[PDB]
């Protein structure tokens, strides 16, 4: 009914709880994940450090880590405030920032890839071009400081020190110790041929890690149509780029 | 001034009221349509049946007709609730559902094509690739249960058991017996070289049938620019896909 | 800190105040501009004339200058009301309208190109395909009569008879005599490799002139990524069209 399991990554990789995992994937498309290299500690360390910067970083040094266009892709954004990162072109205040945040990013990127790898394994999915080339992709990490959507990611990881639709009701998703919250996104549904649900969710700090596909991730157009994707795509295969266009879009509303 | 005519499809096909029809097309881009194979009865039959499902369908069987991504393209969506259909990949609770709804869909798809065929005939329009290949397209039917936009369809049919702009005022569009409401959309304007208005409208159950072009519907870029389309398209011809991108977009707001 | 300079175009072209201009570009991305062929008078003349049309133009003649799709690209739109223009396919009530407005448009298009030419010169930027082919582009003028965004233009010129972010605070931008307000847009940032800021701004009549790139404006994908553009573009170069798609988009919000 409206419950959300915890899975241990380690157990999934050993091949335990495979029916339960497949059933969670198909019916809910969200779960908590443990034993994935993330603690709860390290969050603290990255959090306090960037929070000090938000609170006590000088306006002059905020400038040095602000992109010239206000996209929230890298560095600082003031609207509430955000700090964003990916695998390259980062903007680090540094001294020690780069160290703590490169580590926090990398562990989340490892955890995201390894859980996506298990989603693919559990569903018998081989992406066009292979699993590895699919998962060596374009992640985006956003950390922010102070309307229902689904994600266009493969998975999205959300760390806590939030509500989602489960079984037809929007439910709260409280903290579970040393567990991260995983939302499957629309690329999971797409890549698996419909075996994975992309749940709606929304709010009511935050750390959100999107495991986003490469521009050239390629999929079958008829199979996309079958899963519920309302594609306007001529011909039999397409890319991520063809579908979403030339700028990443991270989330989507159900049409009004 | 601010009146909306009824046309009989049958009369338009006989070549009656052709100046009146052309003038409605160009100045208003909306009308009621009779004698098009739709009753008022059959609405009831599809309505009551899906409404029973909305009201009394079990959460477990709603799951079997819910797409894994919440696009409202096929099957059930809960936000108020929706049931969607097209020509293929449907999700039917069935027993008799599939029968009543396949019929309700088909008659609306027939009525939409036949009225679009008369829009094209009245305006002297031959789409690139022919009329038939244009009208053998990608319709979408949405039925829902409990801000002004124009439609990006060829026509949109709306059945009643609503306000639009006519002559510079937003007016009510009450029911007329055994008539369906037709809104011309932006593909009508585009395909006809500007001979058809795409009116703005909005709300204040619902059945909406969008007659949407194929991804490969091809048109002239300079002629599009002339009709008011603010295209960013290099070269002399383009497709629907090139214009709108790789996911259908059904409605649009005037830029804020 | 939070001040906005006036530059004289004439002085910039003579090579004066070049460090100050570069520093304004990089840190603020907005300024007032004088000595650019715009007065304050001519505004009046175009304003009063179109305002008379808004107030006293007959509904029948508003129809003759209304596009069949309500895009606000050319002619009249009623929502408050708008009058739009570009280099071709205009809709003029005329008698003398076309004269006053063709002049008001042309002087703004001259001023926009000449200031963009100085942005490019100041930053040592040679666009792929040359400066001239870049600036011979697709401008759009909107004049209207009675949420923070950045512009996707090269520059946007705004005439006054408004708030923006400067140094981390949203500030008012009062009138300065015989000066026009210039906002640099995201194409300035993109084309210059990040040397120009695209500031956020918003409201709280209006004349807005967008100097928009051609569909085929071509840029480097890795350099775009470096400047903060969250592109989903395979391969090493791309066009405006590839990035934004097949319909112009003039403004953008920072992701929510
Ligand atoms: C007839 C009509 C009405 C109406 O309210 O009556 N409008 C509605 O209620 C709308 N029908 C829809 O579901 C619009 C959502 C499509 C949107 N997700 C997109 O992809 O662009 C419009 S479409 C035409
Ligand atoms: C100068 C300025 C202002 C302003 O309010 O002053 N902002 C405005 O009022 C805006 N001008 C517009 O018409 C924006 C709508 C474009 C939008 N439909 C899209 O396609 O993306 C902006 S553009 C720059
Ligand atoms: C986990 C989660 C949450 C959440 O609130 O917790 N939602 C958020 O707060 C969202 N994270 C974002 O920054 C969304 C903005 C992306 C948007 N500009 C676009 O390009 O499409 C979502 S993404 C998943
Ligand atoms: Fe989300
Ligand atoms: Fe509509
Ligand atoms: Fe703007």
């Amino acid at each position: 009914d409206t419950t959300v399991p915890t899975f241990s990554l380690a157990e999934l990789q050993q091949g335990l709880h495979q029916d339960e995992f497949r059933r969670c994937l198909r019916d809910k498309g969200l779960f908590y994940l443990t034993d994935c290299g993330l603690t709860d500690t390290e969050l603290k360390s990255a959090k306090d450090l960037v929070i000090d910067f938000f609170e006590h970083g000088s306006e002059a040094e905020k400038r040095a880590v602000t992109s010239p266009v206000p996209t929230m892709r890298r560095g600082f954004t003031g609207l509430s405030m955000c700090y964003s990162m990916g695998t390259a072109d980062n903007l680090f205040p540094s001294g020690d920032f780069e160290r703590i945040w490169t580590q926090y990013f990398d562990r989340q990127y490892t955890a995201s890839r390894a859980v996506a790898r298990e989603v693919l394994r559990a569903t018998g999915t081989e992406p066009d071009g292979g699993v590895e080339a699919f998962l060596d992709c374009e992640p985006l990490l956003r950390f922010r400081y102070f309307a229902p959507h689904y994600d266009l990611s493969m998975v999205t990881l959300i760390q806590q020190t939030l509500q989602a639709e489960v079984g037809g009701a929007f439910t709260d998703l409280p903290y579970r110790p040393d567990a991260v919250l995983v939302f499957c996104g629309a690329i999971a549904t797409l890549v698996t041929g419909g075996q994975v649900k992309a749940p709606r969710h929304h709010v009511a700090t935050s750390s959100v890690f999107f495991l986003r596909p490469n521009a050239d991730f390629t999929f079958s157009v008829p199979l996309a149509r079958e899963c519920g994707f309302d594609v306007s795509l001529d011909g039999e295969t397409a890319t991520f780029q063809d579908w979403i266009g030339g700028n990443y879009v991270n989330i989507r509303r159900t049409s009004k």
